[PDB]
């Protein structure tokens, strides 16, 4: 498994080995998050299992993850939905496409991405990957943006900052809405 | 370190030691739990390190523990205070005694704890046990209940029950 490489502007440049692009100088690469609404509108949120390299057992948004050569960034969604939740799910939507950010986490491990942010439906049940996730919950988005912004700390930085965003924030809200 | 062993009524009947005695068939026991505030009236939150074997990497309250055999709630929690985070507290206040709660982590360890709440003010700055604490945050305890309102999950469920207590909530109120 690898990251895609990125120059200052958004340019690929070639590929790195995932474990090993992940360190105390990890170079900016390319990824995805995704925010992920049953049919009833609740949001699924994760915990990031403790076997993870970057922010081991941390509350965050629905599924992250690294496209990989040759992938679009909405079939890496789907493949990680897959691996992660064991979950099918609806065409992801881009909600923050020029989302991008650098964050070092509490061992030390940084992440420096370009990071577009989709919403999507799931449409299967889950098949939790407890090497990937440790912990879940079903939520009203409302009481999720509540409690982010009582105490941001307590979720992973990227969840926040994406979820402060005005525009992914209208999509997120339209996600909420019931579909049979 | 160990634990002691509580039967129905809360006698101590016996003790474990502390590691062997958290599994996923955890037995009553006795433990304590604390809120400490600065001299501002800041709670401190804190993150279980990824070490600990319930619970780790969870956000919840300040310091909680396990009295040994013949120590007293308040001497355990100047204990754990200090072997945990360096510090040097208030004598500790009751603000919940009767808390009694059984629960299970994300990898099955359970928790099931005769545990006593207590609440102080630190009189000196932290000094953290990196074994025991991974992370730490100073906030404004209305924050803080309103995190524990909204997203409970995202913190330890023993810190919720005692913060969605009334009467507990009434008595951390008061240390802002
Ligand atoms: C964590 C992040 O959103 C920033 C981007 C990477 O997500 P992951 O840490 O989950 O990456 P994977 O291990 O590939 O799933
Ligand atoms: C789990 C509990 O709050 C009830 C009492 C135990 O707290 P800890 O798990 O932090 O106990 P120690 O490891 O002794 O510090
Ligand atoms: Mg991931
Ligand atoms: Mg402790
Ligand atoms: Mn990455
Ligand atoms: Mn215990």
């Amino acid at each position: 498994e690898h990251v895609i490489l990125l120059n200052a502007q958004g340019v690929p440049t070639g590929t790195l080995e995932k474990y090993a692009a992940h360190t105390a100088d990890t170079r900016l690469h390319l990824a995805f998050s995704s925010w992920l609404f049953n049919a009833k509108g609740q949001l699924l949120v994760t915990r990031r299992a403790l076997s993870k390299k970057a922010w081991p057992g941390v509350w965050t948004n629905s599924v992250c993850g690294h496209p990989q050569l040759g992938e679009s960034n909405e079939d890496a969604v789907i493949r990680r939905c897959r691996y992660e939740l064991g979950v099918e799910i609806t065409p992801p939507e881009s909600i923050y496409p020029d989302f991008r950010y650098r964050a070092t986490d509490p061992s030390g491990i940084v992440e420096n991405e370009v990071c577009p942010v989709f919403a999507a439906r799931t449409t299967s049940a889950l098949q939790i990957n407890d090497d990937e996730v440790m912990d879940y919950q079903w939520c009203d988005l409302a009481d999720v943006l509540h409690g982010i912004d009582a105490t941001p700390w307590a979720f992973s930085p990227w969840m926040v900052m994406q979820a402060t965003n005005r525009e992914a924030r209208k999509r997120l809200s339209a996600f909420t809405q019931l579909k049979l």
